[PDB]
C-alpha cells in the first residue's frame, strides 16, 4: 500500500506502465509518477520526458526543484522528489534516447544520485553522483559527476558565465557540457552550437534528439 | 479511522449531513469537509457552496488555491484540497441548481478531476477534466474541459483580456464560459452580461443563480 | 504514544503537570503543551498564560499564529495549535485569574472553538466559538462570541480603529472587549482605559490581573 | 524501522559509523544525520564538524536554522533538527576537539538541548541548556547556557554590537564567547581576537582548532 518507488510498485502485482503513487522514506505525502514496467524487467522511476517541444524547459531555480510538465507527456519530476527518491536506496540511472530518423541509443549507469549527503540538498544546488557507464549511446554524464545543478537564474557551474543561460537548459553544468537534454526542443540538426537537447557522444553538440527518458531503478 | 472522502465516512456508518475528517492519499494530515449523505445514495465530498450572497467569491489565486468561506455555508474548499481528492481515485462531479423561484436541477459528470497528471498541479493551473454528462440542468461545463483555472491575478484562458476579471468570477475559463458558479451573487435576472452565478442551459447569461453545490464521488 | 490532548495523556497514566508531547487529528507532526493535571480532575491544554510581565504580549498576526513565550512560564500556543485542537472533538474552556492580594477567580465556559467550519482558519481570523458560562470570576467572553481575532497589524474588529492597536493587546475583539487576557502587563489599578491584563466582570476595567491561565478539555 | 537518533540506530544492531535515516517525534518525515558508533560505547548524533575550511560558516539566520554542508564533511546539522531531537528526550553533548599538532580533548556535558520550551523556537531564538561538564578540554559551553543563537544578521546577544559579525561566526553569544566552534577556519595560531575556531579552556583566544564534531546521545 506504500511502494517507496516503481520498483515496490512492479514487485507488488503492478505490471501496467503508467502514472502510480509512491512514497519516498523523507517525502511521506508521496507524490505521483510515470513508471516504466517494461525495461530491463520493468520497476523504473521516470523523472525527466522529452517527446515533442509542447512543454517550455527553460524555467528558473524554483521549477526544476519542485517540478512542471504532466507525467503522462513531457515533464521533469523536480529536484526535491528525485532527491527524496535516490536517498532512500542506491539507485542506477536509464536514459533512453530517439533520434528524428527513429534511430534509438541508451546510456545506463551503475549509481546516480541527487545532493545524496547534502544537509540542504537545495542550497547545496543539488549535486550529482553518476558513476559506471554501459550502452549504447555512449557516456556524456561522467563529466558532470560533482557539479551541481544550475539554472538561469541561479549559477553553480565551472563557468565565468551562465551555462544554463548560454546552453538554454538547465544541468549539472561544469565548463559546461557533454549532455543537455533540458535544452530547447530544436527539432534535429541545428547551426545555434549545444543548446538543444543535447547527447554529445551519440549525436554531437548540434543536433537536438527527438525524445528522452531519464529513470531510476534500486541496484 | 481514515476515510479519504465523505464515501468512506458513509460507508463506514456516519449517516448524517455535516462536517467530517477525511485523509486524501497525498494530503495525510487531511481536512475538514461538508459531507452530502443524501443525494443518489449519499458519500458526496462538497467543494463548492453559494446560498446566500454572505461570501465574496471575487478572490485572487491563493484564496481559490487555499480555500476560504465556511463548510456549514458559502464556500470553496479549494484546488490544493480538490486536486488531492480527485487524484486518488476516479470521481465523478454533481452540481445542484436552484433559482429564486425555488425551481431546482442537477448536473452529473460520469469523470471529473483537477490537475490529474500535473507534476507541479498549482504551476499547471489545476487543468479540468470533464466528461459524460446526465441531469436536467443541461452540460455547461463539457467547453470547460482541458482549460486551466484563471483568477482575477492570473490569467491563463484563451482570451484577450482576463475572463475572471471580465466576468467577476474564477473558473476553467476558455473565451469565456457556459458556466459561472463563482461569479457575482447578482440574485436572479440581470442587465449585467454573464458576471453573475450562471448555468447558461438551464437559466441563460443573464440569471445569477440562488443555490449552487458543486460535489464529488467514487465513480 | 499519540494522545490528542492532555486528557489522552492523563488517561494514560501521566498524572504529573508539566510539558507533553500532543498530536491532533489535522496537525499528525503534534507539538508540546503545558497539561494542568489537577484544576477538576486535570486534563486540561493550556494555551494562554500571564504571570509576570516577562514576555511581551503585544504581537502581530504572525506572532499570534505561530505562538511565542515558553511553555513553563508566560506563553501563547498559537491560534493554528488552538485551532487544531479545538476541531477534533468538543471542548470546554477555564480561565483562572489572579489579582494582586491573592484573589483568585475561574470563568468556565461549556463550549470553546476556534475557526471551527473555517475552510482556512487563517484567511478567516480565528473566529471565536463560545458558551454556557459558569464560575466565579463572571463571564466576560460571550461577547465576543462570533468574533475574528484582531491584532495591530490586521483589523477584523467592529471599531472604527483597530481595538487591538488601542486596547494594546490582540483578541477576538467587537467594540472593543469585555477582556483584553492578552493586554499589556500593567500591574493592578491603572490610569490608562482597559489596555491591561483585563476581564471587566470581576475586577473592571482599569485593573491589570496578576495571572492568567486559559485552557480546554474535552466536554 | 523509525529509529529517532543513532542510538535507536545502534540499539537496532547497525554498528557502523556512517549516515542514516532518523525520525524525531515532532519531525516525523526524518531527516538523514552521522552517527558516531564507536566514542564511549557509540549512538552519538552529530549536528556540527569541522575538518578542514572547506565549507563557509560564516552564514545567517536561515542556513543555520535550515543546516548547510555535507554529513560526509563540514557541516551544520540546523536549529530546527538539532530542536527536534534534543525535546524529544534528555540528551548529553560530547564535544571531540584536535589541535594542528594531532593534540586532542573533549568536553562532556550531562544536558544538552536548544528551545526546550519554545513555543516557537525559532522566534525565541532556539536558546541554549547545557549543564554538568566533564572530560580533558575545560568547560568553555557554561556560560553560554541560557542564551539565544546569534548570526551576523539577527542579534540575540548580551553585546551593544552583534557578537556573530565581530567574532565572524554563529553561536549562542552572551558578550560574546569563551567558545566559537562556527568560527572562521583561521588554522591554528592568529592574530585577530577570538574569531577563529576557539574553545578558549583548552587552546585560549587566538588559536583556530583543527577539528571539531559536536554530538548528543540520550542520557
Ligand atoms: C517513426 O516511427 C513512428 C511511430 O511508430 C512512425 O509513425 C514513423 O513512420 C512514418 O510516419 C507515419 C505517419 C507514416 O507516414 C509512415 O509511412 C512513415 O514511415 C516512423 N518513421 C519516421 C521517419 O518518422
Ligand atoms: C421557497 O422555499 C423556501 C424554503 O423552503 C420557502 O420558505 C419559500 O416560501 C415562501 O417564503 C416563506 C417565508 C413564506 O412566506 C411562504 O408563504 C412563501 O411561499 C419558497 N418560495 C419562494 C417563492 O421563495
Ligand atoms: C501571595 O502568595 C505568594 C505565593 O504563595 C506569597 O509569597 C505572598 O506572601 C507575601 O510575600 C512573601 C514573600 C512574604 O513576604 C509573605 O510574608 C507575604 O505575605 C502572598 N501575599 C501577597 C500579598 O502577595
Ligand atoms: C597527524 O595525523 C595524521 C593523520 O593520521 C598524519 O598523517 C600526520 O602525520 C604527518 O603527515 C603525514 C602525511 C606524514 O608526512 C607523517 O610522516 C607526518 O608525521 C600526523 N602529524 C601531523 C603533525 O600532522
Ligand atoms: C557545450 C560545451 O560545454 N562545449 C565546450 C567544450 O566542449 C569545450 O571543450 C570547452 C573549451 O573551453 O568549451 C565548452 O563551451
Ligand atoms: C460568457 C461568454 O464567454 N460569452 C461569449 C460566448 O458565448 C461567445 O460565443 C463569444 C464570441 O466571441 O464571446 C464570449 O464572451
Ligand atoms: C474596552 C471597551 O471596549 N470599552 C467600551 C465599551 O464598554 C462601551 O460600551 C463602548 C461604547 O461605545 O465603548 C467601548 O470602547
Ligand atoms: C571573545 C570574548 O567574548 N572575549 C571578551 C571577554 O573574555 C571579556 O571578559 C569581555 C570584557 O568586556 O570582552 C569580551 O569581548
Ligand atoms: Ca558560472
Ligand atoms: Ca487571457
Ligand atoms: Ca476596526
Ligand atoms: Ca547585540
Amino acid at each position: 500500500s506504500r511502494p517507496r518507488d516503481c520498483l515496490d510498485v512492479l514487485l507488488s502485482g503492478q505490471q501496467d506502465d503508467g502514472v502510480y503513487s509512491v512514497f519516498p522514506t523523507h517525502y511521506p505525502a508521496g507524490f505521483q509518477v510515470y513508471c516504466d514496467m517494461r525495461t530491463d524487467g520493468g520497476g523504473w522511476t521516470v523523472f525527466q520526458r522529452r517527446e515533442d517541444g509542447s512543454v517550455n524547459f527553460f524555467r528558473g531555480w524554483d521549477a526544476y526543484r519542485d517540478g512542471f510538465g504532466r507525467l503522462t507527456g513531457e515533464h521533469w519530476l523536480g529536484l526535491k522528489r528525485i532527491h527524496a527518491l535516490t536517498t532512500q536506496a542506491a539507485y542506477e540511472l536509464h536514459v533512453d534516447l530517439e533520434d528524428f530518423e527513429n534511430g534509438t541509443a541508451y546510456a545506463r549507469y551503475g549509481s546516480f544520485g541527487v545532493g545524496l549527503f547534502s544537509v540542504d540538498p537545495e542550497e547545496d544546488g543539488y549535486p550529482l553522483t553518476v558513476a559506471d557507464y554501459s550502452g549504447t549511446a555512449g557516456d556524456s554524464l561522467l563529466k558532470h559527476s560533482g557539479m551541481r545543478f544550475t539554472t538561469k537564474d541561479r549559477d553553480s557551474d565551472h563557468s565565468e558565465n551562465n551555462c544554463a543561460a548560454f546552453y538554454r537548459g538547465a544541468w549539472w553544468y561544469r565548463n559546461c557540457h557533454t549532455s543537455n537534454l533540458n535544452g530547447q526542443y530544436l527539432r534535429g540538426a541545428h547551426a545555434s552550437y549545444a543548446d538543444g537537447v543535447e547527447w554529445s557522444s551519440w549525436t554531437g553538440w548540434q543536433y537536438s534528439l527527438k525524445f528522452s527518458e531519464m529513470k531510476i531503478r534500486p541496484v
